[PDB]
């Protein structure tokens, strides 16, 4: 259903590790904030390594571009593509 996904996305990339929580709890705690990200019982394979394209797609943005980028939420990459194709003389 409808969700925060990038929220999770954002904790799975952000969470740090715990000495006192230590190596078997902190490897549930990254399972379960990778799985509230990509939700892979609502899609496929192929739709999760697109959404890791695209992750990595929008790291390496030209630092002038990556406000505008932004702005605009492309949610996939052709549309960062077409954007970018459109958006760069800058």
């Amino acid at each position: 259903h409808m969700t925060d996904s990038e929220f999770f996305h954002q904790r799975f990339r952000n969470l740090i590790y715990v000495e006192f929580v230590g190596p078997r709890k902190t490897l549930i705690k990254l399972r379960n904030l990778c799985l509230d990200w990509l939700q892979p019982e609502t899609r496929t394979k192929e739709e999760i390594i697109e959404l890791l394209v695209l992750e990595q797609y929008l790291t390496i943005i030209p630092e002038k571009l990556k406000p505008w980028v932004r702005a605009k939420k492309p949610e996939n990459c052709e549309k960062l593509v077409t954007l970018l194709e459109n958006y760069k003389e800058m």
